[PDB]
């Protein structure tokens, strides 16, 4: 359709995406059939570069690319950008319906992202706020007497970035984004389950202007990617997923400047002083959001003694009343899971915590093989941390909800889990907040709202197994960028009079 | 002696330097041998710690220590890094002779790095330019109004300082010191070749009330250490050393906060228009200096036609006019190499570059299985870049003089080598200058001096093969610091109306 | 025109321009002429407010204005400037046609201006680099431990921007912006001399959604503006004009916040080493651009006794080959002067210097009651300082030149006026130039370039009779904000635990 | 005594201390009697600079100490400023007992103010957290492109600090730190009420090296220190003192750098949430600290309807349990009020509060002269506007209690003072000490505890008639510093090749 149109192969009955080897649509790989989570059926091909055509890639971003970005002054870059968010704007509705259709994304989050996604792309202007340099006078030690610095940020080169499944299109034109605005060239590798949206981005990049040589993107299944993670000519590597393969692409890797962004859950407290409806409200969806499938979804609830009973009530009743079906309805609230082995891990889970002393309090029921009803599953404090929900990220819409006695017995169990992403904490108290803020081990804290990373308005990452650095608007800066210094030296030279 | 009165075990004639195990110093892994490269005599042993010992100190570090360096406040911290500096240096006279005698360091530069090490400890203060927060207002995007956010820095845990044998006293004091100033418990294992300094630098510390469950010094040969780098209680590793250490160090490591400063050579390039008689004494004085055991010397001299003659001319009647010897002598300029191995690879490479056309224009003679004269080989443009001193980091003191047409054939000779630590730029033209500052890949540039790292006044690091991220003074921050973010959300609460 | 449809009186063969008085377009007071310095004759009447217009306006603006600019959030004020950027491009051609008419500006330079002032506004987000606030931790003193604190911005309430005749646009939408970007209300008071772009650019931006009583313009002749200055309800004065009436403005409004931009003429140094042609086409166009009407024109060169032949030679071509008339000629390079004053003083001072030894290079000759050639009056160093060109700021085009023995002669001279706006310098030998920016006395020095603020891009603003304080996009947040400091107070509190 | 041995004059039976003029200590215009508020008798003499004396120094200051400050190096004036610390601080007891005598404060009070003084001077490190410069790529903006700029800080030359009678030892130490860690020369002018403690700081700063023509100390009093402030040779004055001599300052100053620092009282606000002890508590001491003769004093007291009743209770208990009397007992609580006049002052008010329907619920009985009991008034919201004790600073222990019905209330009666220097706010809600953070229009907010400058570790100031500009580490580098930027062009000189 309009924006791909001569690119996209209609061969076969399946629309066949190629790969965009910086430069020229293509790719002689293997072909990849792409499913949706709503039927199980295959809605397009997407086709992976050989590894003759990796190697090509890599070597015209190293040589060229780098160059063409970073040539192509920030004015510019700008307006590339802006150009970018005008047109997939105006293809909103077309943008969204793949985001429905390959990622099961009910209708008004598929057009949440794609609005976030233009937002992102205007908003690159703002990017610019940790984009200046330092000047270091000498005379503030005796070594360093008529000396001066002068400390810059400069690209790295070639970044590459890799996406997760659950924000195909956001987590890709962000990525692009900051790491374009510093003046460096991108490999985009998208989770070869929903590739489509990140085709669409790329294609509305080149035609506001991006340079032509200076991205890719490389339709490859998970292990052929490394290949782009492990080699030198990758100065950086922005990775959006899950800890293990976090770490297998660290270990890939090698030295190098790395972002990892490795979700798990979050858990949320409420304070005996909270506004009941503002917190049931907010976790309620938190949960069950994007069928759970959030890096920032709520993965356990921790609630004071004289508030538990009203609070676990009312976030019940909240989610037993959603609708689950089909994501086009913009009546459905809850859309499927990526895949049927993900529904098939949540209802183990369910099973694991009601044989350890667990009750479903609301949901518990699969509806089919990729649906399921958001569930929400009360538990003791004292057998909850053996519990497979509590120990581990189920990416589905499930929490734990667990009575506690006070503050530092709600902190004491969410730090229990391995993760540190986001958590939340809701009530009035100064000093309870201030508390918990400094107590909490984790990336972000949300005062009385859930957690939601947006678009990076506000920099994020994680603690602990959730990873290391943050993404966020400017912020990123720190992950694409190296920092140049240049010492002057006029020692004896009568700039100073020893001073 | 005074400092290490009750730690020392005198046995066997060779005093015994245990390993300190967070609280007590002790140790009951093989014990080995330090020698001197002075004579190639043993001057001392150090005791390893068991596995059982390292999992234990670890274990300390990382439930305990990451909390008394915490709960210390800063106020306290700078308290005890200034008495640190105090003790180092009433006892700079043994802290002194123990570089000489264990490093081989000529005494002015043992002096130097001990003062570096009193210096960097007593300046703490300054590395609080870059602990502040931020504050960010969310009135600047639709999604964010009434809602704002606090950006602030946390200490990551547990640091483990892996330090090189070249800077063994400095190293560890600059790690420990801008691993704890922001809150961190620490891990040093120093090169078991020359571990004699830091662990009286540790001893010191601990003297000036450094948490003693909050630090920890390991002797440990290089691959034991990798137990450490890889334990998930190790938050951050800050690697000073080779290229391929660094390499292993990350695969091993996985996913963690790393600051790798994995050194190189560094190319000087001397413009038409510079003062001749500053370059010559600044350059023969990068190859030289601690016999060219400095990740900073200089290891390639590229001069335009002009003034090639005569720089390349003064250059070595500087060489070749420097006395070599045991650095005892307050006389001698440069000591031992610190291995035999050492010096019979710089004889290879010098070998290398004979047979590819290079003449030795200084020194060239090997004097002792660990001394040798500093060489200066001359080599031809069209043939330098295949001779082994081009392509690898021979860390001793040897360069290469190329002559060079203009600026561009100068930025392209210094940037075709693997690394990109630093480099030297000696001229007048600021045009000339701006372009070169540009187009050089290096972390860091010198402007009319021979590149010096000093305390890190001036943050410096690698670019390329020489690593990633920066230390210095402040900037460190980065690498031992996660930030925290924590939102609030008064949306419909009545701060702001609609803003 | 479209833009003043329903604003503009056309009575009495002129057309009329009331103020604006926040919230409606009027005025009662006297009606005052508005003249082309083209042709000296009447092309337009403005409407000053009486004594009970201004005092109602103040009392809106601080009543109401207040709140309503800083209650629209920054997303929504940025929006508001995006959209009167659109306006004034659309209208381009009608107001560059009043800045020719109303200030004699040439074609050129008032197409130049307009974009200027889109541009201005287009880039308000790029202001936001300087809008975040402080996060203070505490702990680094032991009176403030368990204690910490927030910084952050707000604005300080109504501004008062006072603009100066030769950049009637600009000025104001520049004034307009920063202040009302971080949430203020604005007073704008143009110079009676040309206050018709001012009333144009201020219906673009009520037009394009300025909260209506947030904004003000009052046509009132200098000492009736004292009235607004000296009200408590003026928290701030950003004042751009001359420095006798700058020190009037402060004596009047007592304590209060101030950005005085206070002029005088900039003097260019050229250095033996320098670019002759780039430096001569720079220079001449320094000292007529505008007919030397701008407070960055040059009005002194000094130059280095090797160059000074050449320099003065081709400075003195290039401004003889000059064609002087009226501006909307795209033929003609340089329009009237604002007054028949202010070309009787030219002419006084440039016979002054030719009585005290200098001799005419170029130029010399008035040419009717407002135009005149530019020109160079050479003079030998040893009687320069005593010339009425040289001790004051003779706003016209003309500049003295100069022969000095070396660099320190000329930073001698260049500091020996009473202002220190900016300076020129043109060489490239990097010492001499570090030199020459350490000692000039100026808010700002222009290597190789002629001195232009532009847009602000970089901050400017005066040293000496020159004024205090920045103007520039970022920096200018310091002038119409203050900040609030929130200390909070956890002591004891458990927060933290000693620390 | 030791420190002023040769400098004070032992003439006539009390001590004579002369004024510093820049090099030596002197002066030959009339002598001035100092009293003590103790017992109105005279303790010493000081002798003020004639006007040739004044017009001397500040020709000294201006001509070598602008030059002498700027080139003593960083690094050096730190240790100044670290050895004067050492000397005030052996001289404690004796710089305390002046304290005492002179200003009647009591001896807890005079012994912190002496240790703030040490510390202030030990944390002059702590303020370069602000004195770093600005890099600015040009490439963000088609008219700078392949242009670059520098922004660093520079000096302003010469500081006028003139100081209150309240803090006479630390306000003139603080405005010297900050004054000269930048680079500039200082005049101190103290309140030629208490000038004892101000000349022994100048002596021990001048006995630690502090450059002896870059200070002066000019005891004139009041309207004869004019003559400095309208000096074109003073670029800054930094001022503390009250409103109505600040306006005098820059109506007689014109345009300059100023900080004015302008006092009136601070409400305090208690919400039904707050820990009624720990506010009771606070508020009795922000009342009578020092006799009240603090710009922080607590000056009005606004509590909501459920907790007014014991916290006014509780407050009347602590107020009337103190002890009034000399200051030198180590059990008085209370000091003498500074000069007689004051006392008068305060006791009028009252009686205007009572005539106006408020009743006094502590204190109220003048002891003497100089003498009074701190008094809490209480009185109706419905009447309080109209009484002296609010609408004005009386600058003693005095504060009025108004019972409100909700924050709204009190933030608008808060507000309602024409001043706005701090503000307390004791409670626990987020919401409701968000809300007022945002609309209290005042420089500080304290959270949970009495508003207290301390030395400046938190910037504070005023808003509305409490002056404008900030002091604090750090921030206090924009009042006595000026930026400069470097513009550079390389247009069209290959360093970038469009971009
Ligand atoms: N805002 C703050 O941070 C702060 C701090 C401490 C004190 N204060 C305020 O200062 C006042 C108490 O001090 P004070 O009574 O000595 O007040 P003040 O205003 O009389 O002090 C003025 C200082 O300025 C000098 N001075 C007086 N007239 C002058 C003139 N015409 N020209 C130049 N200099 C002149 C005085 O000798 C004295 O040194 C109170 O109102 C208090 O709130 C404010
Ligand atoms: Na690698
Ligand atoms: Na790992
Ligand atoms: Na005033
Ligand atoms: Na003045």
């Amino acid at each position: 359709a309009g924006l791909l149109e001569g690119v996209i192969k209609e061969k076969g009955g399946v629309p066949v995406y190629p790969s965009y080897l910086a430069g020229e649509w293509g790719g002689s790989g293997q072909e990849i059939e792409v499913k949706s989570p709503i039927d199980l059926a295959t809605i397009a091909k997407v086709i992976s570069p050989s590894r003759e055509e990796v190697e090509r890639t890599l070597d015209v971003l190293f040589k060229r690319g780098r160059w063409s970005a970073r040539d192509m002054p920030g004015t510019e870059r700008l307006a590339v950008l802006r150009k970018a968010a005008d047109i997939i704007e105006r293809n909103l509705d077309v943008f969204a319906e793949v985001l429905v259709m390959n990622a099961g994304k009910p209708k008004s989050a598929a057009v949440g992202e794609v609005k976030a996604a233009v937002d992102r792309l205007r908003l690159a202007e703002l990017d610019l706020k940790k984009i200046g340099g330092d000047y270091i006078p000498g005379d503030w030690t005796y070594d360093t007497l008529e000396t001066e610095g002068l400390v810059r940020r400069e690209p790295l080169g070639v970044v590459a970035a890799i996406t997760p499944f659950n924000y195909p299109l956001f987590d890709a034109v962000n990525k692009i984004t900051y790491s374009f605005i510093y003046g460096n060239a991108v490999v985009v590798k998208p989770s070869i389950s929903d590739p489509l949206p990140a085709a669409m981005a790329v294609k509305a990049l080149l035609d506001a202007g991006f340079p032509p040589d200076a991205i890719a993107l490389l339709n490859l299944p998970g292990k052929e990617a490394e290949k782009i993670v492990a080699d030198d000519r990758v100065a950086a590597v922005s990775f959006t997923g899950s800890t293990e393969v976090g770490e297998r692409v660290v270990k890939v890797g090698g030295v190098k400047q790395y972002v990892m962004e490795l979700g798990g859950g979050d858990p949320a407290i409420v304070l005996e002083d909270a506004d009941l409806d503002l917190a049931a409200d907010k976790i309620a969806r938190g949960i069950y959001s994007y069928a759970g499938q959030r890096c920032d979804a709520i993965k356990l609830v921790l609630a004071e003694r004289p508030v538990y009973g009203k609070l676990v009530e009312e976030v019940a009743k909240r989610l037993s009343s959603l609708r689950v079906g089909d994501p086009r309805d913009p009546t459905v609230d809850v859309g499927p899971l990526i895949s049927p082995s993900a529904v098939d891990e949540m209802m183990a889970a369910i099973e694991d915590a009601v044989e350890k002393g667990g009750r479903v309090l609301a949901g518990g029921r699969r509806l089919g093989p990729t649906y399921v009803q958001p569930t929400f599953v009360e538990a003791p404090a004292d057998r909850v941390k053996d519990m497979v929900l509590y120990k581990r990220e189920v990416f589905a819409p499930v929490a734990l909800a667990v009575e506690v006695k006070d503050l530092d017995q709600a902190i004491e169990l969410a730090n229990g889990r391995p993760y540190g992403l986001d958590a939340a904490v809701f009530g009035r108290d100064v000093v309870k907040i201030r508390r918990a803020v400094r107590l909490l081990e984790v990336g972000a804290i949300y005062i009385n709202d859930m957690p939601r990373h947006g678009i990076g308005y506000y920099p994020f990452g994680g603690r602990k197994k959730s990873g290391v650095f943050r993404e966020g608007i400017g912020y990123a800066v720190e992950a694409v960028t190296a920092y140049k210094t240049i010492v002057f030296n006029y020692k004896g030279k009568g700039v100073w009079k020893y001073e």
